[PDB]
């Protein structure tokens, strides 16, 4: 059965330390960068509001074959894909979407993926851009109203709006609707950068973080072990099906870590720091890259 890799870093900043973003995120680099992905945990009375525009938030979700690398050898409102979400789970599991253990997920998740006797398939909310619906977060750009306990949200460093996202030389954030099993395979950013995500709301998103200093031997794992049809591809476009489960990489000596993002709580993942993952069960997330 999968074996859990170690947790990540959790922080819990006080209300000092989240005044800054970038400065905080700077503080925590010694021990962040040395495990690639963080979790941060905002002070308990930081809830921003969900500012979405759900009455008509729409979109036809991507399909997901979880077995399709091993095999080689509809339109929804969130209403609806909620709906077809937690069915879904509740049917898989032959119980509550919410009392249905994390590690029971994860271990089926990865199973599933390896699995030729048993083809699942799910769908994943992923290419939503905030500029179709509004983003979680207020904004003050008047297309929404904004209640005066909301402003301090709209204003915050935190907002995921409000990351500086221009790099020095000589984009708005992304949303992420997904349900049980959906996933993201290993990938790094565009030109190494950093990455924030918020999860406003629903079940947990399960992620997995490899630190900078292991990205070649992570490749090498790659060049090794992905199927040889793609090993000739770039890796912009080979990171589109670099599905590998993580005791693989543990396996072959890669430093990998895990964790389980709540509702409310961000994740961080630092310059060049492979990650992947999937979703426990319906929620909603928003992700952006950001430079220092
Ligand atoms: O789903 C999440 O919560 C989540 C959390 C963190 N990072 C991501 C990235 C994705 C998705 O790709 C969007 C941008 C990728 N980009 C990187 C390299 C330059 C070109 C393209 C994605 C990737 C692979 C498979 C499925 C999906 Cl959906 N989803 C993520
Ligand atoms: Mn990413």
């Amino acid at each position: 059965e999968f074996v859990p890799p170690p947790e990540c870093p959790v922080f819990e900043p006080s209300w000092e330390e989240f005044t800054d973003p970038l400065s905080f995120i700077g503080r925590i680099r010694p021990l962040a960068e040395k495990t690639g992905i963080c979790k941060i945990r905002p002070p308990k009375d930081w809830q921003p509001p969900f500012a979405c525009e759900v009455k008509s938030f729409r979109f036809t979700p991507r399909v997901q074959r979880l077995n399709e690398l091993e095999a080689m050898t509809r339109e929804y409102t969130l209403q609806s894909f909620g709906e077809m979400a937690d069915n879904f789970k509740s049917d898989y599991f032959n119980m509550p979407v919410h009392m249905v253990p994390t590690e029971l997920v994860e271990k089926e998740f990865w199973r599933l993926v390896s699995s030729i006797e048993e083809d699942v398939i799910v769908e994943y909310g992923a290419d939503i851009s905030s500029k179709d619906f509004g983003s979680g977060f207020p904004v003050k750009d008047g297309r929404r109203k904004i209640l005066p306990e909301e402003e301090e949200y709209a204003l915050s460093g935190w907002n995921l709006n409000n990351m500086p996202v221009l790099e020095q030389s000589v984009k708005v954030p992304w949303l992420y609707v997904g349900m049980c099993f959906s996933s993201f395979c290993w990938h790094i950013e565009d030109h190494w950068s950093y990455s924030i995500n918020y999860l406003h709301w629903g079940e947990p998103k399960t992620w997995y973080g490899v630190p900078s200093h292991a990205a070649e031997q992570l490749e090498e794992v790659m060049r090794e072990l992905a199927p040889e049809l793609f090993e000739s591809q770039p890796d912009l476009l080979h990171q589109l099906v670099t599905i590998m489960n993580p005791n693989v990489l543990m396996e072959h000596g890669v430093p990998v870590y895990r964790t389980n993002q709540c509702a409310g709580e961000f994740v961080v993942t630092f310059p060049r720091a492979y990650h992947s993952g999937f979703n426990q069960g319906y929620n909603f997330a928003e992700a952006v890259n950001f430079c220092t």
